[PDB]
């Protein structure tokens, strides 16, 4: 027999109750702006499917980010565009300002609001216990929102979180891997960065949901409070599961495989071994202890579970004692 099906615990049928056009991105017709409104200033970087630049909108003198796409399936472009338009105005979601195409090259480019970001590989070592909780709460506003809107980001990692520390401003960016959740749908597990991949991606369980973003968010939190980046440091997708197993133990892993009747790749049988569930204290030391508290550890534990159904929802996470001070300070 095959795998046991699964449904999202919350926001299960949000897309089913929406008109077809909300999620049927394949039938989406793109609204194109004028390319001459933008002049590229400098290169910012690249991705698997793009080259990103800093630009100037000459009509209003505003600073923007231009994501010029490499060859990608029109439906994958429509998907990102649709999700971005659907999430517009949502708490801490990047704003899609425009969509332009080169008349000659025929290359599409997405125009985004600019975030004056402090690179995470410099900012994170300066963050206080309060800063981590404050910014963890801001990602949760973004995740609860996109989830409530029937969308999973599927690529939550430090690189996709743009923080302007001077203005305490956070934006969850790059929605190019995001999908619409539909009960019963089997998704592609070849998503996310190795270090942030949930156990469900590693064991090849396709009927995953929003809970996948909660794992990634746990990996982020673990790296921030322990100053251990990456927290689960796999050599490949097989070793990545071994790294999680060495912390969370093999017992709960085989219980998870049992529960959903998962066909495990024979390669795993000889590498997974037998490992006990570790206590979070073994990651605590004198240079990180000021960031670790019993609240942080209780919150972390409730995120980093093999069983996606047992992880906290973004809304449940926002109610954790870890955020009591942030919640009081926002009133
Ligand atoms: C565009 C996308 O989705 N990807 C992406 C973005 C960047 N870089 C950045 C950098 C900054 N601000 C830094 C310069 C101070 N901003 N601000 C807003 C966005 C967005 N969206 C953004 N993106 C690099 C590589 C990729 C592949």
């Amino acid at each position: 027999s095959g795998p046991v099906p699964s449904r999202a615990r919350v926001y299960t049928d949000v897309n089913t109750h929406r008109p077809r056009e909300y999620w049927d991105y394949e039938s989406h017709v793109v609204e194109w702006g004028n390319q001459d409104d933008y002049q590229l200033v400098r290169k910012l970087g690249r991705g698997k499917y793009s080259e990103v630049f800093e630009a100037i909108n000459i009509t209003n003198n505003e600073k923007v980010v231009v994501k010029i796409l490499k060859p990608v399936k029109k439906k994958k472009i429509k998907r990102e565009i649709k999700i971005l338009e659907n999430l517009r105005g949502g708490p801490n979601i990047i704003t899609l300002a425009d969509i332009v195409k080169d008349p000659v090259s025929r290359t599409p480019a997405l125009v985004f609001e600019h975030v004056n970001n402090t690179d995470f590989k410099q900012l994170y070592q300066t963050l206080t216990d309060y800063d981590i909780r404050f910014y963890m709460y801001e990602i949760l506003k973004a995740l609860d929102y996109c989830h409530s809107m029937g969308i999973m980001h599927r690529d939550v990692k430090p690189h996709n979180v743009m923080i302007d520390h001077e203005h305490r401003k956070l934006r969850l960016i790059d929605w190019g891997l995001a999908e619409f959740y539909h009960p019963g749908q089997e998704y592609n597990v070849r998503v996310a960065s190795r270090y942030f991949k949930g156990p469900e991606l590693l064991v090849d369980y396709q009927m995953y949901d929003y809970s996948l973003d909660m794992w990634s968010l746990g990996c982020m939190l673990a790296s921030m409070i322990f100053r251990k980046e990456p927290f689960f440091h796999g050599h490949d997708n097989y070793d990545q599961l071994v790294r999680i197993a060495k912390v969370l133990g093999t017992e709960d892993l085989y219980d998870y495989i049992d529960k959903y009747n998962i066909e495990l790749d024979p390669r795993f049988n000889d590498i997974l071994g037998r490992h006990s569930r570790k206590r979070w204290e073994r990651f605590v030391h004198s240079e990180n202890q000021h960031l670790v508290s019993p609240e942080a550890l209780d919150f972390l534990d409730k995120l980093l579970r093999y069983d996606h159904q047992s992880r906290l929802t973004a809304r449940e996470a926002m109610e954790h004692p870890y955020f009591y001070t942030v919640v009081k300070d926002q009133a």
